[PDB]
């Protein structure tokens, strides 16, 4: 038939993908190519506008199966080529090893790592779920689609997705469809070696539905049959068990070799004749299928073409909410929605960062209604709820309903940063945020450096920032964090150090579209500045007190800038002129003209930074660093601080010592570089 | 009754502590306390030898609740005072607010951190099988200890619990016994809210045996009556349900403002009062609480006394595996056991480090029996099964043996990196390892970061450490991860360059008492370097080329130690003459004498580094940095080295660009600071 040629068809192309690489998995790809087929032919979709908001989503969280992925985009005319499928994990093509929705039209998320991209799937459905509630009215369905997620055995194993499978079961996630390859095969071998847990016992103790499809190698209708199914179970994710053969029709089918490498080239040849191709042929589109595929992609095209003009009436209707998700679509914040952002002085009250945070978000969570966030179970610690605000929850359990705007994550670190990526990845300018102490956004860096790789424009509000917390001690103090964070590329780790930065950082993790953000908070309360304002800390570095005749230039950030300001007249008894530097987000600052960095850290003065954490990366912006190398300490924060001698005191000492050192030298800016 | 005051003073001992810092945690000690008395009562334990090799464990999961524990501990006669409780959370004291094994006699491993601990547990039960497995005979139970934990509803919520427990439940791990604390309230309120996943039915599908206690706020009859029922199940770890109230007896008891506060002056008062003590009094300890505690003391140290006599008899039963065990449990490594460590010269053949690695392995395994591991699903990628070994096992599943040496842990990095730890605080010498791909130890984090706090032997074989690994792409390719680790407190982070360098990095790791390494392993060919050997290598860093005349030194490690040389080459071509430093470990070498660090690092030359990943950290050890502050690609490697110039001519372009820079100019080491 028309749809089992369609198989063959994606089954061949992904196997001629790899053999052309001779790098890559063929093993899931052979197994899956028939649930990729029925699936694909139930979705909404248009290869034409990878965007359109009501699309059905897929995901593959068993990324290295991209192959797979790759041949579905190419059949059904996405901007992705027979050429490119022949450029298979080569460097510079559009189908990279695993695949990166940077690169790749139609790939919604980046996987590959795995675990992740269920939990994608998890935020993708959650946001469409509150999208849904914000604007769908009677006649008018604006959003009504689905997420299709395939997952292997290796995703299952990763605590990520237990985490992210038991909320989405909590929060009744009905338009969530997962199918699970249960091939029975890993990298080490059979699964029996170490995951023979029941985990269809495991899902329905979630509160998921279950389908099982006991000849997934063939079986298309019971596939098929599997999804009408789900969409009828509207209050819960379902998990599709797929059982299937890895590597069916190969050879070596059904073992661990066909996971990931090439099939032997008989092998192929073998193939290639039992299914009806030409075993001397590579890269075969049989005309048929495509017609086949272009009849599905039409009939999605008018449903969207249909879609449009209900959104037309929508706005009508709805002016206000038509105009909202109008603006939304275009990717475009309210306007003038900054002036909420909340301004100090310097005669107002010393507070704490995390309520700072609070504050800002109280205010701009009413103005700008795409954002939605909550915490790891520590909502009255991280302060990220908004008062007056209502819970997403399923209006079945009396906890919130589907229009909230509060996650309430448990802790679930690590889903928390993967279920921000599909909020993200979703779209409709979404600007999500997940709070947890600094420390334990450690637990989720799989998904992090995900938001940094994927540019997703999410924001971890991590407070209890450094030994400033205190008690807790050391196994909640952080000293890598912002290291590892600042290392890894493309992630913006705001310190703010009073209430105007803190608005800066708020203003810069709103506004991006491509960038992460984690926003580094006190539990402590820190003065307002004299000189901040959220102008010059949208720079990501400023001066902060200008000393035209310093001695030395002591740059900090966070907790440490009044730090350095009060070290400052300690200098100053001391007959030593210092300027402050304050530095709220080195990529940021990383960004802006080389002249203005330059005015920030001139040549000719030393300069010494000062932050109660790892001294990795600082000499980027210093000639000496004062830092905490080694763990905390159980004990009131201003002891420790004292202990470790981040005093006036202390920081005045090694600023001396500083100037000492560089007299009869002859210094250059830290940012002078021979290359 | 006696048993009933115990309780109350433990409960009332916990509250006081809390009281007396005005910080930490009463509600779980409150709730918990009954078990507490009851599983301390059922276990054997020697407050004066807190080593003894077979003892009970207790680890505290919800290590919050650490004012419990400490007060067992205490009342049980360890080196922990009333004293010390008064001093819970104070700076410099035995008592910090989270338990911290290095700290606190009688706490097995460090946790807080939520999670870690049940998986610590499950790594103590691990290797209390193995252990047992290779020294028990007939009439010589040398090991046949118990592991009991508690943990709580945010343990149960992250994933890392429960990876380890499908992981121990597929092991079939009989003598680990673990007690949830069922409560309903964390931090964010009633668990209703985010956790209302069948918790029981999710550890059944995981093939573990359940007793349920319905009121363990008072019935440690069925407490104790639990214990006994896990005890017969020989071959499933055991989940004991604790239906309890979080802070019982306090006012605000069921309420999520126990769980992390100090209870009102007034509601001490009462508990007091109601518990027959006196509210005027804190930290009471009744004389008839010390005597029952002390029964049992010692009837556990005659106990231990009849397993010295036992360990003595079985020494002369069995000669060899007795002056072995002997030696483990001295702390002692083999006689010359690293004369085992292969040896290469420079016209040996190029081989990956990992493969190196697989090689080192096969050749001291046999050599030293403590010697376990296992690898994260990818055992043929990493190479860390050394052929002719079996893999541990039950042997119902006729997969492996508890003797076995090697570990299918699946795709479960974090609890591979916590069960590590585990299999460390066991004791006996343990020399554990775990293997995955580089990129994806950052899964882990939360468990590495506790193996250098905790100060754990343990080590990381992380192969494919870099855009060397090629096709799979930058959601493989480590940037950021070497930066991470070697910015965390007490890592030894080494990335050999070749044959000799592997086999010091081994020497370090199995040598290792006090410091966790992870060893970053290539997946490509490098050359047998002239100028290396083990001698050297074990400092850490070391001239590999002594250029006397040096115009620049290149600093590199791993792959670019190689480039390095080729650099120097190119360079001599255009006049420049360069020195070679391999820095297989920056720990290692920072613990190195001053003087030793500067005939490394000399003042008076420009010192280059190359390493093709971030630049962070690399200022300590040179004046210009060539790095990878990006992300990688996917494609061929050597076609991603040449796109990024890590070439000898892209190296040697930047080398002679540092020497014009510093041109006129005079220069110290960069291992000089001003304080
Ligand atoms: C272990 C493995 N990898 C390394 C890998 C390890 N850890 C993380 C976090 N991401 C990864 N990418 C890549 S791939 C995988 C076997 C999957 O086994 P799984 O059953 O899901 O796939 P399959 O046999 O094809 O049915
Ligand atoms: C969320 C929480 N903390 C921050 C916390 C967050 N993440 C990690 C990895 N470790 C932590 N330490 C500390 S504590 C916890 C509530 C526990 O809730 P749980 O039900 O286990 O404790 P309890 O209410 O006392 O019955
Ligand atoms: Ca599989
Ligand atoms: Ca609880």
């Amino acid at each position: 038939s028309v749809d089992q040629k369609a198989i063959s068809t994606i089954r061949l192309l992904a196997v001629d993908a790899v053999a052309a690489a001779n790098s890559g998995h063929p093993g899931a790809p052979l197994g899956l190519a028939p649930a990729a087929h029925a699936v694909f032919k139930k979705m909404r979709f248009n290869p034409k506008d990878t965007k359109w908001i009501n699309r059905d989503r897929f995901v593959l969280s068993n990324g290295h199966a991209c192959a797979l992925l790759y041949s579905m985009l190419v059949l059904y005319g996405y901007d992705l080529t027979v050429e490119d499928l022949k450029k298979f994990r080569q460097l510079g093509s559009k189908t990279p090893g695993h695949p990166e929705n940077t690169d790749v039209p139609g790939a919604e998320v980046t996987t590959g790592p795995l675990g992740q991209g269920i939990c994608n799937g998890v935020g993708i459905a959650l946001a469409q779920a509150q999208f849904a509630a914000t604007y769908n009215k009677p006649d008018f369905p604006i959003s009504d689609s689905y997420t299709y997620v395939f997952l292997g055995d290796g995703c299952l194993m990763e605590g990520v997705s237990s985490e992210a499978s038991s909320l989405a079961g909590h929060l009744q996630l009905g338009n969530l469809i997962a199918f699970w390859d249960d091939n029975k095969i890993s990298i080490d071998g059979s699964t029996e070696v170490a995951f023979t847990e029941d985990v269809i016992a495991r899902y329905k103790s979630y509160g998921w539905h279950i389908v099982e499809v006991s000849d997934a190698d063939t079986d298309i209708t019971a596939i098929a049959a599997a999804i009408d199914e789900a969409k009828k179970v509207t209050n819960k994710p379902t998990l599709v068990r797929l059982t299937t053969t890895i590597g069916f029709g190969s050879l070596a089918q059904g073992t661990h070799g066909v996971h990931g490498a090439p099939l032997k080239a008989d092998d192929i040849k073998q193939l290639k004749t039992k299914w009806g191709f030409n075993p001397e042929e590579s890269f075969a589109v049989p005309a048929e299928v495509t017609a086949s595929y272009n009849e599905h992609v039409a009939e999605n095209q008018k449903i969207q073409q249909q879609w449009n003009e209900l959104f037309a009436a929508y706005k009508q209707k709805y002016p206000e909410l038509g105009a909202e998700l109008q603006r939304r679509l275009d990717g475009k914040l309210p306007e003038n929605w900054d002036k909420a952002l909340p301004v100090y002085t310097p005669a107002d009250a010393a507070v704490a960062t995390r309520k700072l945070s609070e504050i800002v978000l109280s205010k701009i969570i009413p103005e700008v209604p795409e954002i939605i966030g909550g915490s790891a179970d520590l909502t009255p610690s991280n302060l990220t709820k908004a008062k007056g605000t209502v819970d997403f929850q399923p209006a079945a359990t009396g906890l919130g309903d589907y229009s909230g705007r509060y996650i309430r994550y448990g802790v679930r670190e690590h889903a928390m940063g993967a279920i921000m990526n599909g909020i993200a990845a979703f779209g409709a300018n979404y600007k999500n945020y997940g709070g947890t102490f600094l420390n334990f956004v450690s637990y989720a860096a799989g998904a992090v450096r995900l938001s940094a790789l994927s540019e997703f424009p999410i924001t971890w509000v991590a407070t209890h920032d450094s030994i400033g917390l205190g008690e807790d001690g050391p196994t909640h103090q952080p000293i890598e964090t912002l290291a590892h964070f600042r290392a890894t590329p493309n992630i913006s780790v705001w310190r703010p150090a009073d209430g105007n930065e803190t608005s800066a950082a708020y203003k810069s993790a709103i506004e991006s579209t491509h960038t992460p953000h984690i926003l580094a908070l006190t539990r402590q309360n820190l003065p307002q500045l004299e000189g901040s304002s959220i102008e010059k800390a949208s720079k990501g570095g400023y001066t902060l007190v200008q000393q035209d005749k310093a001695d030395i230039i002591i740059v900090a950030t966070g907790s440490e800038v009044s730090l350095a300001v009060d070290a400052l007249k300690v200098l100053e008894g001391q007959g030593i002129k210092a300027g402050v530097v304050s530095l709220p987000d080195q990529l940021t600052f990383d960004k802006q003209s080389e002249e203005y960095k330059l005015s920030v850290l001139p040549d000719g003065v030393p300069i010494l930074s000062v932050e109660v954490m790892s001294t990795f990366g600082w000499s980027k912006y210093s000639h000496q660093q004062f830092g905490l190398n080694r763990f905390g300490a159980s004990g009131k924060a201003p002891e420790i601080f004292k202990l470790f001698e981040f005093t006036p005191e202390g920081v005045a000492e090694r600023a001396a010592k500083t100037v000492a050192f560089y007299k009869g030298k002859d210094v250059v800016s830290p940012l002078r570089s021979a290359f």
